[PDB]
C-alpha cells in the first residue's frame, strides 16, 4: 500500500530502466524527485520527505537555495558557457582566486577546474607525479575517489569498482586507513595509531621506496568508508613521514569539506596540517557539476598545459552557483550550524543506542555521522538485515537515508536543515530502530 | 601595444590577476579574450568589443550562445531542483534524455546509457564497458586523437606530447595505430592506396605483439578533431569495422566533438555507410556547455556491469539534463543539421576560392560548417607553416573574429552552427583580408 | 691494524683479482661481504685462490645442498658433456631432460597429477608461476609478500619485497600485484599467541580483498613456505591452513616458492611439507636442483600446465642436458646419502647448539631453525628487540678471518645454511667459531 | 620407413607428452637426440643428421668441441658453482673483462651475467630507465626478445607470447620493422629506409615524448622475425635520433652475434655504431645457461645492488665453457668461415631460386638466412604448407631445419659445418623444391 503512494514512480523507473544501465546507479528507494528546497523533497507522487542525505553531500546549502538559483538564473542569461580551456570569464577567475585563499593554511595555492570530484583526484596524481618526478601513489583501503580511471584505483571501497575493468592504472599502492570501532580488546586510540603507523610503514619497508613515493591521500575522514576519522596521532605521523621523504600529503575533501565536519575543511579537525594538494567537489556548486583540484604553487606551477583540462570545467554558470553556494555558507553561518547541529544529532544518537543495543557505534563530526548497525556488541557482526529495515521503514515514513556498507546509516543532511525537521526525522528514526527490534518491518 | 592595452584595458587586469591563482596546464593560451556575455556566434568581452565566434567552445556551442530556450529550460529547472544524484535517486529530466539518447544514437539495435560530466569520462566508460563485456584488456586507439584528460581517456589520446610528459604511467594495455592522413600522401597515391596502407599499418600489431582476440575495443574519431579535421576515408573505415566483427572487436567511436550536428549529419559516423557502434562517447554540445556527458552502448554491452562500476555524483544533473533536452529540441527544430550541411559546401567552396588566391592554403577540408584550414610553406613540400597560422588568427582577433590553431598550423573552423549568413560572410572576408595582410608582411606578433 | 695488514696479507691474489674485477663487473650484479675468491671446493670446504680454506655455512645460498664437487654430480657434468652440451627442448628432446621432467613431476609435494617447465633460474620459474595463475583462472591480480624474494627477472621482482633496490629507478614494475605483510613470530605485540599472530596476519591478508582486490579476480597468491631472504621466517601452521582454505573457496590458486627452502633444507624434502596435507597448484623450484648449474623448474597440477600454448614460456638454454643430468646426480645424492633426514637431525642439533648460546649471548634476540637451515637474529636488547646489524656484520667478519663463511639476512640476522652433507666435525667447529665470535664481539675485540 | 625409423624417439616422446608442458616446445619433428658432435647429429634410434638449426644459433662453434668438453669437465671437478651474487671465481672475472672489451665500439663498458638472453634484455629494461631516469621503452615488431616479463612484453613475433598472460611490463611501445621484401612497387632502400622512419617517429609526434624514452632496443638483424636486417640509412637514422633526444640506443646480438653474420657482432654490419647497452647469449657458452647484459661503463653504474642478479648467473663451469667457445671461434677463424661459406651459400640458394620459383626471397648475412617461400613471386603470398614439406622432406633425407614465421626456411648451421656436409645439406634442399614442386611430398 506504500506502493498506492509511487505510483507514477513506479511507472517512470520501470521504462528509465529499460534505457539506463544499471551500473550508472546503488539502488534504495522508487524515489522520482519533481522538486525540493531546503532539507524537503518531493516526489512526482506528492509525497514529501526529510532529505538526510543531501544528495551524498553535494547540498549542504539545501536544496534550491534562492541566492544559488538566482545565481543560475542570472548568469545563463549572459553566458551559458565559454571554456576556461581556450579563454577566460569572471565568475570562473573570481571563483578560482576564492578557493586558492580559502583553502586551508597560508602557503600560496593555486586551482584548477574539473566538472567532478574524480577528475579532481585524477588531478592530484598527475601534480603530484610531475613535482616530485616520482611514480607511486599511496591511497587507503575503504577510500573513494571516484569514477575515473585514476581516480578509482585509488579508491577502495567497492570490489564493484575493480571487477572485469583491469588493469587499472599501475603504481598504487593501498594501506589500511584506521578503525577505531573494531580494535585489539583493549587498545587506545594512541595504540590504534601506532598499530596502523606501523602497518603504512610496512610496504615502505619492503617494496615501495619512499624516496618513489610522489604522494599519500587521504580523507580527514573516511566518507563512504563509513564515516571513519583518522585519529589525530595517526594523522600527525603520516604527515611527518611525507614531509620527512619528500612524499606530497594529498587530502581529498569532495565529501567532507565545505562545512560538513563543522569546520570548513575536515582537515581543520586535525591540528596545523597544511596539504600539498587538495580535492572540492560535490557541494561546491550546489550539486552543478564542478570541482577543483588546489594545491601549493609550485606544485601547481610542475605541468604544462594540455596536461590537465576539461571542456566544461569552470562552466560560468557553474561558477556562479559556486559563488553563491560560498556566500550562503558563510552569511548563514553553517559551519558553525554544522558543529552544533552535530554536537546536538551525536547526543540524541547516543541517548538512542543506550535504548536500542542493535547500535554499535556512533560517529559523529559535524552534521556527518555514521550509526553503526550490529548483531553483537562484542562479535561486532555487521547487520545490514537491521540496518536495511530501519531505513525502509524511515522511507515510508518521510525520512529519506541510506546506509554505508551495508550495516551503517549515513547521516549526512543539509546543513541548513531547521531543528524542527531535524528533531522530526531523528523522532522518525527513534521509532524505526523501536520497530526493528519488535520485528514489524518487512523488507 | 597603446591600443591592444585600450581595447583590452579591463581583460588584461583581470588576466594579470587570474594568473596568479589559476594553473597554467589548464588553458591553452591564445589571446587576452574575457567574455562577459554571448549570443548566437556573438561574443562580447567586458571591455564591451564584439567578435564572431569560429569556435563555439570547440564545439560545445552548436546551438548558439544563450539560446533562449536553454536558457530558459536551465532557469525553469533550477528553481524546481538543481540537484539530486541519478547514482541514488531518479528526476524526470534526466529519465526523458537518457530515453532520448539511446533513440537517437545512430542504427535501430537497441541502446542504453550512463550519464557522465565531460566527453572524458564517457571515453574511460567505454573502456571500462569494452573490457566488462568482452572480457578483454587491450584498447586500441589514434595517434592524432583526443579523447579527454581522465587517465583512462588520456592514455587513449594521441595529440599533445603533454598529456603524457612526467605523469605516467598511464593506463596499461592500450596501443595507438596510426589516424589516416589524406593530405601528407605518397607520391601517385589514389584514396584507395590511402586507405589499404593504413589498414595495413592498423593490421601489424596483431600480427605481431597484439592478439586480436584479446582486444576488447577500437575507439576512433570518426573524424578526428584536433588532430586537424581529418576524416577517414570510407574504405579504411568499412576495413576496421569488418576487422572488429571478424575478431569480437568492440567497435566504438568518439562523437564528442563531430556529434550532433556538426558535420551536417546529426552523428560524424552517419558520414560512413551503414555503420552501428557498439559504444560511443557524448559530451561537449550535447546541454550548451554545460557539464553533461554520456556513454551510448549496445544493450548488452552496458548491461556487462554492476553498480557503482562507472557513475558520478554530478553526473546527469537535472539543470543540465534540461539544458540538453532543449538543446536537442533546437537542433531539431531549426533545422541545424542541414544548416550545417548547407552552410558547410559554402563554406569549403570559399575556402577553395581563397587558396586559389592564396597558396599558403595547402589543405582545405570541411564536412559540414567544420573545417580545417591548414597553411604550409610551400604547396609541394607541405612543409607546415604554423608562424603564418598565428598572424592569421592573431589578425582575426584584432577585427573582431574568433578563430584558433590545430596542430601549430590547421586553422580551427567550427562556429555555432546557428551562425547567421552575415555574419559567416564577414568572418570569412576578415579571414581573406588576414591571409592578404600576412602575404604582405602587415601581421607582426608582439 | 697489524691485524688487519696480517689478514689482507693472507688475501693478496684475491685483493688484485677483485680490483680489476671491478672496472668491469657492474655493481648492482654482487652483494659484497669479503675478498672471498673461490679456486675449488668439495663437501662444504671452500679453497681460495691464496690457499685458505673456509667452513662453507651459505652452500651458495642452498644452491649447494649436496656439498660442493660431489663425485657423481661431477661425473654426470662430465659424460654428458661429451656426449652433447646441449640441444634446446624450445625445439627438441634429449633424455636426460625427459627423465628429469618426469622425476620432478612425480617427487613434487602430494599426489595429483602435474606437469614440468624448465628454466634457468628460480626468477623464471617465478614468471612462469605468474603466467600459468592467469592462463588457468582467467584472472590477472597475483598476491605476494612483503619481506619475499622471488627473483629478479621482471615478473618475480614485482612479487618481491624483501629489497627497496629491486624497486628503484626501474618502474613502473609488472601491473596488478598485491604486496601483504608476512606473519612475524618474533616482533609481537605483547602477550599474542602463536594463534593471535595466526589470526592478525590473516585479518591482514583479508583486508584488500574487504576493499579493492576481488578474490574472484585473483589468479593465485605465492607465498614461500618459510622466507629465505626474508629472515628464515616460518608461517605459523594455522596461519598457512586459512591462506590455502582462502585460496581453495575462492578458485584462486595456492603456490609456493621452494627455491630456497626445498630440497631438504628443512628436514623435508619440500618445506611446505612442514604444513599439514597441503599440495600446491603450482611450485618453483630452483638453486640446489642442479648443484648450482642453472636449471630451475615451474611444477603445477597437470590442468593448470595445459593453459598455455608454445612458445609462452620457454627459454633457449633452460633444461639443458648437462644441467639436467647434474640435476638426476644431484637428487640421487639426496635420495641415496639420506641429506632430508641428515638436515632434521643436524637442524635439531644446530637448533639447540644456538639456543645455549643465546643463554650465554643476549645478543641472540631469535633462534629460528627448520633444519640445517636457521636464522640468528642479532638484536641491541632482548626487551625492545631493536636490531644489531654492527654486530652481526661483526660475527660474520670474525668468522671469515677464522675460517666460516656466513652471510647476514636483513643486516641483522645470521644466515645458517651449510651444505647438507657438512660432517659433524666440521659443523662443530664452525659452531665453535661462532660461539667464540659472539664472545669477541661482547668484548670488543672486532672492528669492522 | 620414416615412423619405423624413430621407434625409440617416439615412444621417448608420448612418455615425454604426459610431463613436460606443451607451451616450452614447439613441436617439429619426433627428433630426440643422443649425441652430436661438430654438425653432426645422432638420435636415439641411431639416425644420422646435418643440422642446419644449431640450437637456434647457440651451437656456433659445434657440437661437443673438444675444447668446451674440457673446460666443462677440468672446471667442473674443481667448481661447480659459487654464486657471483656474493663472492667470485676466475673463469667468470676473466671473462666478464673479455666480454667488456670485445664487445663492439670503443668505449668502456661493465658487464652483468645472467643465465638467458631473455633476463638479459629484462636488465636492458633496467639499466636503460635506471640511467636515463626515464620510463618508456622501444622495441620492434617482429621482435623477439624472451620469456620473462620484460623481454616477453618488448617482444613481438608470437601472439602466444601475450595472450591469457597480460597485463605485461608497462610502457613500452613497438614500432615496425623494416621490411625489404614485401614492399610498395617501385621502392628502393631509400625509399623504404625512411617510410620505416617515418612510422618510428610517428609515436614521438603523437603520444610518445622522446624526453621519457630510455631505449630503443633492436635486432640489428631480426631473428625470429625472419632473417631480416635493416637498411643501413634506416639504423643511422633510429641511432641519430637517439642521440639526439638522449634515448640509449640498444642492441640484441643474442641470436646473431658471436660470427652468426660474418662479422663478430651484428651491429658491426653498419657504419661505426656503438649500442650503449646490448644483449649476449645463445652461443656464448655453446648453449651452456650464461648471458650477458653488456654497456657502456656509465650506464651500468646506475643501479645498485641487489637490482639485477641471479644465484647462477656466471656460473663458473658455463663460464670456462664461454671461455673455450669465444677461443674456438678466434682460433678456428669461425667469423670469417661464416663470412666465406654463407657468401657461398647465398649463391647457391640463388641458383636455387632460378630453378624453383616457389623460392621469393633469399637472405644471407653470413651462415645465416631465410629462404622465404611464396605461392607467387609476384603476389608474395606466403607458402607455409609449401615450407612444411620442404623442412619434413629435409627431416626425412637428414638433414635438420626449422621455419620462421611459417614459410621462411632458416638457415643456420653450426659455423664450423665442414664442406661436405654444407653441400650434402644444400642438395637435400634442392632435391626438397623438386619434391614439393612434383607433389611428392604430403
Ligand atoms: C563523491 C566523492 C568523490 C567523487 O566525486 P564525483 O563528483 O562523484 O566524481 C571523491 N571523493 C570523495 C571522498 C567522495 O565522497
Ligand atoms: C573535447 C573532446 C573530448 C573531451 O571532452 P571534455 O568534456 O573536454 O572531457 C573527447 N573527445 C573528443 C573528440 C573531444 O573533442
Ligand atoms: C634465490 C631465490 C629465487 C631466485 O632464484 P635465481 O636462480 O636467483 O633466479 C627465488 N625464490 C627464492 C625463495 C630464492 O631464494
Ligand atoms: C633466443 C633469443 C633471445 C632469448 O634468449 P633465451 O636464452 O631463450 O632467453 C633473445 N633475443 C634474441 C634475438 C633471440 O634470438
Amino acid at each position: 500500500e506504500l506502493m498506492g503512494k509511487l505510483d507514477k514512480a513506479s511507472k517512470l523507473i520501470d521504462e528509465e530502466n529499460k534505457y539506463y544501465a544499471r551500473s550508472a546507479r546503488i539502488n534504495y528507494y522508487n524515489l522520482v524527485i519533481d522538486h525540493a528546497h531546503g532539507a524537503t523533497l518531493v516526489d512526482v507522487d506528492g509525497n514529501k520527505y526529510i532529505d538526510l542525505l543531501a544528495s551524498a553531500s553535494a547540498i549542504n546549502v539545501g536544496h534550491t537555495h534562492e541566492k544559488v538559483v538566482k545565481a543560475i538564473a542570472d548568469q545563463a542569461q549572459k553566458l551559458i558557457h565559454y571554456t576556461p580551456a581556450y579563454f577566460h570569464h569572471v565568475p570562473g577567475m573570481e571563483l578560482s582566486e576564492k578557493l586558492a585563499k580559502i583553502a586551508p593554511g597560508n602557503s600560496p595555492k593555486m586551482v584548477s577546474f574539473g566538472n567532478s570530484g574524480s577528475d579532481a583526484n585524477d588531478a592530484i596524481i598527475k601534480f603530484a607525479r610531475a613535482y616530485t618526478g616520482r611514480q607511486y601513489i599511496v591511497s587507503y583501503m575503504g577510500s573513494y575517489h571516484g569514477s575515473t580511471y585514476g581516480s578509482q584505483t585509488l579508491s577502495g571501497s567497492s570490489l564493484n569498482m575493480t571487477r572485469k575493468i583491469g588493469p587499472m592504472l599501475p603504481s598504487v599502492v593501498h594501506v589500511p586507513y584506521p578503525d577505531s570501532y573494531r580494535t585489539y580488546p583493549g587498545e587506545t586510540e594512541h595504540d590504534v595509531s601506532l598499530r596502523y603507523f606501523n602497518e603504512f610503514k610496512k610496504p615502505f619497508e619492503s617494496f615501495l621506496p619512499a624516496d618513489e613515493t610522489a604522494c599519500v591521500l587521504i580523507e580527514p575522514i573516511q566518507g563512504d568508508g563509513g564515516i571513519i576519522k583518522a585519529p589525530e596521532e595517526y594523522m600527525q605521523l603520516v604527515y611527518k613521514f611525507c614531509h620527512e621523504h619528500g612524499i606530497l600529503f594529498a587530502i581529498d575533501e569532495v565529501n567532507q569539506g565545505l562545512g560538513r565536519t563543522g569546520k570548513m575543511w575536515a582537515i581543520q579537525q586535525f591540528k596545523d596540517i597544511e596539504p600539498d594538494l587538495m580535492s572540492v567537489g560535490k557541494s561546491l556548486a550546489s550539486g552543478m557539476p564542478l570541482s577543483a583540484v588546489i594545491g601549493k604553487k609550485e606544485v601547481m606551477q610542475s605541468l604544462d598545459a594540455p596536461a590537465h583540462l576539461f571542456t566544461t570545467a569552470g562552466n560560468p554558470v557553474c561558477s556562479a552557483a559556486s559563488l553563491a553556494t560560498l556566500d550562503v555558507i558563510e552569511y548563514e553561518g553553517l559551519v558553525e550550524k554544522s558543529a552544533t547541529d552535530g554536537a546536538y544529532a551525536k547526543q540524541r544518537f547516543l541517548e538512542m543506542q543506550q535504548r536500542h543495543p542493535m547500535i554499535g557505534d556512533v560517529r559523529m563530526w559535524g552534521l556527518n555521522g555514521g550509526i553503526e548497525l550490529v548483531k553483537d556488541p562484542k562479535t561486532k557482526e555487521p547487520d545490514s538485515d537491521a540496518a536495511t529495515k530501519v531505513i525502509y521503514y524511515a522511507f515510508a515514513h518521510g525520512v529519506v537515508i541510506i546506509t554505508l556498507a551495508g550495516n551503517i546509516l549515513r547521516f549526512q543532511p543539509p546543513l541548513v536543515i531547521p531543528r524542527e525537521q531535524l528533531d522530526q526525522a531523528l523522532q522518525v528514526l527513534d521509532d524505526a530502530f523501536t520497530a526493528v527490534e519488535n520485528g514489524e518491518v518487512t523488507i
